[PDB]
C-alpha cells in the first residue's frame, strides 16, 4: 500500500491564478525596474532586456500547491512516519488558508513564501536528518510556492533557493530596500536574489492532500 509522490495544500483553481498573475506581474515589473537591470551580470553571464516570464520557462501548468513532505511513494526517509501521524490522516482533505508575505526570484527560480500557522506546522515534517540550509530557521520556513524555474532546475530548488534567502534576512542582510512596487518593497540581496516584502499578505486557499503522480 503505497504513499502518495507527495504532501501538500493545493490551492484552488481560484487561488491558483491569483497567485500566478501576482507572480507574473512582479516579473515583469522586477526585469524592468532599473535596479534588477543593472545587476543583470550578477543574474546571467549572458545589451538588451532580460525578459523574466521567458526566462522562468519551466511553470507549473495548473493549480499551483505547498508541498509538506516529498514521498516519492514511500522511498523517502521518513516518508511512512509522516504518513502515519494521526495529523496527517486526520488532516487528509481539509481546507486551510495559506499566508504568501512575499515573492522571490533568483537565477534559478520564482517563488512565493508561506508563512505557515501553527496548525499547519503540524503538518509540516520533522525530518530525522535536518537540511544545513534549513538549520539556524524556525521549522517550515521551508515552506514556499514554486512560480518558475529556469532550464536546468529541478523545482526543488525553490525551496533551498527561499531558505538561502532567509538565512541573510537572519543575518539582517536584506538591505535597504531598493524599490517601491504596487504590491511591496523590492529587496536586492545580491547574487541574482531578490525579494518582494508583500505590504498586505495575499491570502490563498488550498486543499491538503496526496499527489501521485
Amino acid at each position: 500500500d503505497f504513499l502518495p509522490l507527495y504532501f501538500g495544500w493545493f490551492l484552488t483553481k481560484k487561488s491558483s491564478e491569483t497567485l500566478r498573475k501576482a507572480g507574473q506581474v512582479f516579473l515583469e515589473e522586477l526585469g524592468n525596474h532599473k535596479a534588477f537591470k543593472k545587476e543583470l551580470r550578477h543574474f546571467i553571464s549572458g545589451k538588451e532586456k532580460l525578459e523574466l516570464v521567458s526566462y522562468f520557462g519551466k511553470r507549473p501548468p495548473g493549480v499551483l500547491h505547498c508541498t509538506t513532505k516529498f514521498c516519492d511513494y514511500g522511498k523517502a526517509a521518513g516518508a511512512e512516519e509522516y504518513a502515519q501521524q494521526e495529523v496527517v490522516k486526520r488532516s487528509y482533505g481539509k481546507a486551510f488558508k495559506l499566508s504568501i508575505s512575499a515573492l522571490f526570484v533568483t537565477p534559478k527560480t520564482a517563488g512565493a513564501q508561506v508563512v505557515l500557522t501553527d496548525q499547519e506546522l503540524q503538518l509540516w515534517p520533522s525530518d530525522l536528518d535536518k537540511p544545513s540550509a534549513s538549520e539556524g530557521l524556525p521549522p517550515g520556513s521551508r515552506a514556499h510556492v514554486t512560480l518558475g524555474c529556469a532550464a536546468d532546475v529541478q523545482p526543488v530548488q525553490t525551496g533551498l533557493d527561499l531558505l538561502d534567502i532567509l538565512q541573510q534576512v537572519k543575518g539582517g542582510s536584506q538591505g535597504e530596500a531598493v524599490g517601491e512596487l504596487p504590491r511591496g518593497k523590492l529587496y536586492s540581496l545580491g547574487k541574482g536574489r531578490w525579494m518582494l516584502s508583500l505590504t498586505k499578505k495575499m491570502e490563498v486557499k488550498a486543499i491538503f492532500t496526496g499527489y501521485y503522480g
